[PDB]
RNA sequence: GGAGGUGGAGCACGAGCGCACGUGUUAGGACCCGAAAGAUGGUGAACUAUGCCUGGGCAGGGCGAAGCCAGAGGAAACUCUGGUGGAGGUCCGUAGCGGUCCUGACGUGCGAAUCGGUCGUCCGACCUGGGUAUAGGGGCGAAAGACUAAUCGAACCAUCUAGUAGCUGGUUCCCUCCAAAGUUUCCCUCAGGAUAGCUGGCGCUCUCCGCAGUUUUAUCCGGUAAAGCGAAUGAUUAGAGG
RNA sequence: AGCCUUGAAGCCUAGGGCGCGGGCCCGGGUGGAGCCGCCGCAGGUGCAGAUCUUGGUGGUAGUAGCAAAUAUUCAAACGAGAACUUUGAAGGCCGAAGUGGAGAAGGGUUCCAUGUGAACAGCAGUUGAACAUGGGUCAGUCGGUCCUGAGAGAUGGGCGAG
RNA sequence: CCCAUAUCCGCAGCAGGUCUCCAAGGUGAACAGCCUCUGGCAUGUUGGAACAAUGUAGGUAAGGGAAGUCGGCAAGCCGG
RNA sequence: UUAAUUAAAACAAAGCAUCGCGAAGGCCCGCGGCGGGUGUUGACGCGAUGUGAUUUCUGCCCAGUGCUCUGAAUGUCAAAGUGAAGAAAUUCAAUGAAGCGCGGGUAAACGGCGGGAGUAACUAUGACUCUCUUAAGGUAGCCAAAUGCCUCGUCAUCUAAUUAGUGACGCGCAUGAAUGGAUGAACGAGAUUCCCACUGUCCCUACCUACUAUCCAGCGAAACCACAGCCAAGGGAACGG
RNA sequence: ACAGUGCCAGGUGGGGAGUUUGACUGGGGCGGUACACCUGUCAAACGGUAACGCAGGUGUCCUAAGGCGAGCUCAGGGAGGACAGAAACCUCCCGUGGAGCAGAAGGGCAAAAGCUCGCUUGAUCUUGAUUUUCAGUACGAAUACAGACCGUGAAAGCGGGGCCUCACGAUCCUUCUGACCUUUUGGGUUUUAAGCAGGAGGUGUCAGAAAAGUUACCACAGGGAUAACUGGCUUGUGGCGGCCAAGCGUUCAUAGCGACGUCGCUUUUUGAUCCUUCGAUGUCGGCUCUUCCUAUCAUUGUGAAGCAGAAUUCACCAAGCGUUGGAUUGUUCACCCACUAAUAGGGAACGUGAGCUGGGUUUAGACCGUCGUGAGACAGGUUAGUUUUACCCUACUGAUGAUGUGUUGUUGCCAUGGUAAUCCUGCUCAGUACGAGAGGAACCGCAGGUUCAGACAUUUGGUGUAUGUGCUUGGCUGAGGAGCCAAUGGGGCGAAGCUACCAUCUGUGGGAUUAUGACUGAACGCCUCUAAGUCAGAAUCCCGCCCAGGCGGAACGAUAGCGCCGGAGCCUCGGUUGGCCUCGGAUAGCCGGUCCCCCGCCGGGGUCCGGUGCGGAGAGCCCUUCGUCCCGGGAAACGGGGCGGCCGGAAAGGGGGCCGCCCUCUCGCCCGUCACGCACCGCACGUUCGUGGGGAACCUGGCGCUAAACCAUUCGUAGACGACCUGCUUCUGGGUCGGGGUUUCGUACGUAGCAGAGCAGCUGCUGCGAUCUAUUGAAAGUCAGCCCUCGACACAAGGGUUUGU
């Protein structure tokens, strides 16, 4: 018989299955699709998710109750120091989808991208790319590497570049560095190639790619939570305190017919550490990372044109449980999914912005410094001292 | 003794007895296993029920009965106030005894009734050891058909007894031939029998005229289909002429 | 005038065959002492079942489980072997209505010494209330023994087939 | 000799049952609970490593305060 | 109090009221007797019942069924005894124990306790009247009560809203007087309603601890099993592995 | 002389014993009797034929209503006759039975079978046969006779009951009647008793026991032959929907409704039935959770109104998304309160008890009412009443993994499967359109929210055994200090982590189209959205975005006794027995030339000419194999065979043609001349593709390569275990400790104090004293999963198992 009272049902369907992702580096499902009359460009970036903090700001919306008022927004911060180009992959465009049709490799590839090739860096003799490399220094290689340059300008649509991460400009564990195709979208394709041939082994800053205010999609892994069962895991009612054998569970799984479990019924199982793109996350600030400017660190990407203080994106005693931000980082608006030194993925957007909210102009007034490893009240070390006066330790 | 009818499991020139084999029906344990029951004679009150005998046991508190002392009041009766006193099938509550709810734990348990918290009572119609008495259509019951050795709207043990079962289940090698019925009547008959029918087997009396789930030719029988209702019975519409 | 220690019955066999079949024959192996053909006689004479009887074995399955009562750690000794035995030292618990010291009923040698580590003690054990070989309970005065208790129970007598 | 979370009865070294005697300090009304001395024990028929779900047993919860449910069941408030 | 699903409103109880009995007796046991229990008793006792403290009250009915009392006045009435017929067996008659019939009593014995119509100067009711009628025709009380079908009765109160609760009403299917009626302090692990307080019961879930589960070494069962084990429809012993 | 006891006799005697307490039956019970009979019908023209089929009857009645004879004629009507009339009695006429014959009905009957008289007892005695039911038994009833006695009639005759079809009863026992009856046991007489034959006493459950209840304290053997669920057939009832059109709607049938009638659909109502299940399919409701239907309440896109606007009603495509919080009740159902866009209706074994709960129903206790003598009963109330098992298979959810790609790794494609966003409010439009007024919109834009989904922790909140730091109770270590125990002692605050619409962030684009409105346009000289053709078109659908990623591919790196190129064989697996190397297409039209003309980066159009049952044909084309020899003739000579280079190929990429070479042949093809070869004595598996695929090996030359994967360790971005993410010598790495930063709590021990309410002792001093001030934002902790060090210390160049085209 039908069910008393209407309910809609618990969780989507559209995100199973609810399993651990064989990816742990957030893949781009999709590039925008390209359009030949823009100048050749890159569509994503590779970040690391270093922290949250909250920002101030004085938002322009006509005829909204926070028009010309200022208001306290969380933002997450991505470091994202410049990646380098190391090679090409061509795609031809067949009945069956595209197909990988030729892939080229600079002449140097550095340690941290060879350690991608391996499972144990420490037992290897690191040959990997040894004979290739010399395809690049002799007269019957260098001809047979324009042929291949050629070739993909007669055959291939698309073209991507093979850009990794600099790991060692990143305060984690982790050498081995993160290795992604990333589309050119742009002119033609003789266009693509040229702009690609010259920046193997080159460094592409985040700058490069991204822009001030602009839209975005993070993709990447949400935090693991393990084993959870279905009041946890699909956010089923608790059943009453009285219940026999758990109340933390489904009811009832099925009616007698069709006599067998259905796909749409809540089960228990793995939580977290699923695939997930999100969009439309603006980008609120592009912070250059250190410098030696004239024997002096220049680190006050965290002063605004309304806060002259010199302080940096790093909070007191640093982004718990990540480190330190030194290098360029994109500040988004809100939270996106992961952990703290996650890999996130950073793709332009495949949609038409055309709204006040995408279109709007932002201008920070105040970035929030206080440490976050408990309830900080100081926002800088100088502060800090200003107020407490000389300790014990002095 | 005769004549003529009628009842008999008769005579009318024997066919029986003895033995053996088969089949069928029965009486017996009765093809095998299966009741709930009933009867006789015995063993249990080490559990529990109840009476009796002789022993043991039950913190700390609350309330504050009668009696008594003092002070005040009063003409008397007596009254008021403050103490003392320590009653009670009295109250909170431990040991003990019990077992309300969680409808908790457990539910192939630790346990064939247990465990946790929470709970009832806790000087009495109280709790308990041992001795002793009541024994099965009997006991004992502050009464629930409760208890009477994990057994109770009649214990347990052995025998009668292989109790009976129109009811359930089973019923063991091969080939060959033939091959049903669920219908009639009677039955406290309706899940069953007896009875006729349908089957099989053994033959025997003949044969190389008789018979037939058929037609033909003769000849009867019938009251359904249809038809009729300006024909009987019954029902029924409309005008018309007297 | 059957077969048989020059190998019976039984049992096994990707061996050769026979018969519509019930079955049977022969070859090979194992076995070690009896057995079969034909004419008759006799029957406690033929199994797939009966929640059949008795015995054995599976999958489940190296699975459920070995989770009630706060708790162990260090060093050494013996030893083939040590989370579990012994000693020493720590840290804990029962907390005088005890996890202390003694009895009644019941048990019946479980008590004590030495030995074993087969089986048992739902892991292990160098340990045990297990197994083995030997010991151990001493009374005029502590109980029984005696008294009678509720009660049980002869004789006389009565009843009674007994 | 045991006299009982192992010498007895429950098939067993069974969280059950089974009659008694003696009875320290502190707190406190107290043979209550909590800690300790005398005496006793080794966590109850195993250990190691983890710290998922679901349990069993304990806790806490903003704002509301029975709207939950058959029912305030459960817990909670009160407490000397 | 139903050991082991019911702890209760059930049972008991003091109180109350009946009933039998003066011992060669009442009540009871026993196969049996100069047998036995009450009874080491004696009506302020023993035996058999009902109701269930106190308070207040306990109405009418003896026709029915019981129980009980009186009996030669006296219908029926066994054996035995008496008389007559007959050869006797036998038959017939006369007589007439209890019990039944007959007549009283008795309901704190089992139990029971009506119907129709008309009627007051608006309407409604109908104190009043008529009538049929039984052994009485339900009195004092009480009630949609643990008892009322219709029914979630009607009015009021309690809520925003109440098949719940409470107070009223009462032609009450089918209330009612020791088959006890009405009440009422204290008491209840008894049933029910509301309120204050409290709170994770809930909105709406989260986190933390211990023991499991989990993995490992050792050790290790059981239930169950025709063969088994992916679905849709079909037909089919009318829902197929 | 009674109590008393022994033995008989009568009464009482559920205290106790035994036993019974029918059958049929659309379950049983209650109700009926279809249980023994009879008539009509069913019944289908012999007979027979069932149902709790239909319409009825029977358990009697008759001294005549049996028997005979005779004589008459009935119901009804018409017409006449004093009282007399509708109806009394008399008369005449008609009268086929329309009357009567005991009764139910059917049949039969007119000088009779009816009515009336006269005489009577054939309703008597007796043996057989027969018919009906049937078994060819009994009874019952009936039919023909036969033998006696009779009645009646003049007689023929008729009659042994009723005009025919019903009206009834075994054995045993009792009673009566009959005989010059038999027996009455050793004989005789006599009473008695028993026999034989015929009646009666009765069994209606009528082929014939002697028979009351209750069980909820219940029991056994069974039954799916049989009820209480689901399911199945059916659909009366319920629900929903059409058709006709009398009316309603002031007018006007059909905007919206719709009588009298009628046709359907559904199985979310109840029935009917009893097919499955009684060696058990857990029986109401709620809770929870998913899914599906549409008969659509809301929302999107629409059509019609008795649509001015607003509001509403009818209808279409339509199930994408929603359809709520509560008081009473166990409730389903209902009723109301409140909010809402709306508060639609249903299925899934009346979805869902090894998912729960257990309020109700539906055991055992108990109360009330009614009923019963009672035990007891009650779709009447009330209260208390145990909710078992998963470790098996599958399904499902997640987790390892498996084939096979030579091994291994990085980066990728996407076949397939899933899939998602949703509704409302405010402002403006606008007090505008519309409207007399009242009232009163909409599209575009802007700002928010609801429901849902996916994350996340900067902030606020929650947790908190960091057992972090204070406070604090009882006890314990002699005290101080420092601590511990009280199953987390209690409590304040609290890091990290986790976590809340209880904080924060984000949630998207196309295509073909449905309904509908249209274009052009015939059919059908007009018209027409339709017939051919064409356009706009949506919460629908499909795709995208997004989630997974195949016994599905791809590119690229590195490849350890192995890779590449260049002899005999041996195993094993099979199949096969010439090749076609390509326009695009139309089919009411095609193909090939022609370029002479027009265009274009040699190709397109035109003209012109040829073919068109395609012959520049798949009905086709190419290749064709017996070999060699001698010498001729045609054909080649621009020729055949054999090492270096350049154009060219990517959807799954060419051992094609062409330029050189140094060579090598004048033989290859056709027709002839000339002979030869194992000619194996008629015969199968012959004849290739075939140096086929795969596997071991054995060689024998050249050119080349010297890896990773897994374990172990470590990490914590991960986690039940596996798995996953990481590190493991660049004088560099991670680790440990130390230091610094951050952060929590809140100011340490000691020491000093002329601070301290007081008290004690000594003559102002010294003691005891909770607490107070300074030292002292002090002390303590702080990554175990916080940040930075490069200070100290050691360690680190390792170990195991595998893998080859
Ligand atoms: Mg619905
Ligand atoms: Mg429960
Ligand atoms: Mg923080
Ligand atoms: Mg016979
Ligand atoms: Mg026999
Ligand atoms: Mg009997
Ligand atoms: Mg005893
Ligand atoms: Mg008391
Ligand atoms: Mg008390
Ligand atoms: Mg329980
Ligand atoms: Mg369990
Ligand atoms: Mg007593
Ligand atoms: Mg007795
Ligand atoms: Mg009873
Ligand atoms: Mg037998
Ligand atoms: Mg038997
Ligand atoms: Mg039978
Ligand atoms: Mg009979
Ligand atoms: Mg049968
Ligand atoms: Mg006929
Ligand atoms: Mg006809
Ligand atoms: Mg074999
Ligand atoms: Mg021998
Ligand atoms: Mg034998
Ligand atoms: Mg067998
Ligand atoms: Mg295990
Ligand atoms: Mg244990
Ligand atoms: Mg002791
Ligand atoms: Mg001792
Ligand atoms: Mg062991
Ligand atoms: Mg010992
Ligand atoms: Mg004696
Ligand atoms: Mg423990
Ligand atoms: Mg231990
Ligand atoms: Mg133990
Ligand atoms: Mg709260
Ligand atoms: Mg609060
Ligand atoms: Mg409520
Ligand atoms: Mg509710
Ligand atoms: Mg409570
Ligand atoms: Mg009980
Ligand atoms: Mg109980
Ligand atoms: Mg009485
Ligand atoms: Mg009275
Ligand atoms: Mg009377
Ligand atoms: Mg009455
Ligand atoms: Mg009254
Ligand atoms: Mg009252
Ligand atoms: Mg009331
Ligand atoms: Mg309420
Ligand atoms: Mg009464
Ligand atoms: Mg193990
Ligand atoms: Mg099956
Ligand atoms: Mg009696
Ligand atoms: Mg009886
Ligand atoms: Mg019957
Ligand atoms: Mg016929
Ligand atoms: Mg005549
Ligand atoms: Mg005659
Ligand atoms: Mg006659
Ligand atoms: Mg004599
Ligand atoms: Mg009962
Ligand atoms: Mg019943
Ligand atoms: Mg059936
Ligand atoms: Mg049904
Ligand atoms: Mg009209
Ligand atoms: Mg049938
Ligand atoms: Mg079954
Ligand atoms: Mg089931
Ligand atoms: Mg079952
Ligand atoms: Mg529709
Ligand atoms: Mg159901
Ligand atoms: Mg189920
Ligand atoms: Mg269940
Ligand atoms: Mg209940
Ligand atoms: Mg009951
Ligand atoms: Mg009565
Ligand atoms: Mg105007
Ligand atoms: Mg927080
Ligand atoms: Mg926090
Ligand atoms: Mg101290
Ligand atoms: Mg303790
Ligand atoms: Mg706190
Ligand atoms: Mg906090
Ligand atoms: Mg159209
Ligand atoms: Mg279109
Ligand atoms: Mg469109
Ligand atoms: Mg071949």
């Amino acid at each position: 018989s039908h069910r008393k009272f209407s309910a809609p049902r618990h969780g989507s369907l559209g995100f199973l299955p609810r399993k651990r992702s064989s990816r742990h580096r957030g893949k781009v499902k999709s590039f925008p699709k390209d359009d030949p009359s823009k100048p050749v460009h890159l569509t994503a970036f590779l970040g690391y998710k270093a922290g949250m903090t909250h920002i101030v700001r004085e938002v322009d919306r006509p005829g909204s109750k926070v028009n010309k008022k200022e208001v306290v927004e969380a933002v997450t911060i991505v470091e994202t120091p410049p990646m380098v180009v190391v090679g090409i992959v061509g795609y031809v465009e067949t009945p069956r989808g595209l197909r990988t049709f030729k892939t080229v490799f600079a002449e140097h590839i550095s340690d941290e991208c060879k350690r991608r090739f391996y499972k144990n860096w420490h037992k290897s003799k690191k040959k990997a790319f040894t004979k290739y490399c010399k395809k690049w220094q002799d007269d019957a290689g260098k001809r047979q590497l324009d042929k291949d340059f050629s070739s993909m300008k007669k055959y291939c649509q698309v073209i991507r570049v093979l850009a990794h991460t600099q790991m060692r400009l990143l305060p984690l564990r982790q050498k081995k560095a993160h290795l992604m195709e990333i589309q050119v979208n742009g002119g033609t394709v003789a266009e693509k190639l040229d702009w690609a041939r010259e920046r193997l082994e080159q460094q592409v800053p985040v700058s490069q790619v991204f822009g001030q205010d602009e839209m975005i999609d993070v993709i990447g892994v949400t935090k693991g939570k393990g084993y959870k069962g279905v009041t946890s895991r699909w956010h089923t009612k608790k059943l009453p305190r009285k219940t026999h054998r758990g109340l933390r569970k489904v009811a009832c799984i099925g009616a007698w017919h069709p006599a067998r479990v259905a796909f749409s019924v809540a089960r228990a199982g793995q939580k977290g550490y699923h695939h997930r793109t999100e969009i439309n996350k603006k980008i609120y600030k592009i912070g250059q990372g250190y410098l030696i400017k004239d024997g002096k660190l220049i680190k006050n990407n965290a002063s605004t044109d309304y806060d002259l203080s010199d302080k940096s994106i790093n909070p007191l005693g640093g982004f718990v449980h990540y480190g330190e931000v030194t290098n360029d980082f994109v500040m988004l608006k809100g939270c996106v999914v992961g952990t703290k030194k996650r890999v996130l993925t950073l793709r332009k957007s495949l949609l038409v912005q055309t709204k006040r909210r995408a279109l709007e102009k932002i201008d920070l007034k105040f970035i929030d410094t206080t440490s976050k490893f408990g309830h900080g009240r100081f926002q800088t070390v100088e502060e800090k001292k200003a107020f407490m006066g000389p300790l014990k330790k002095d």
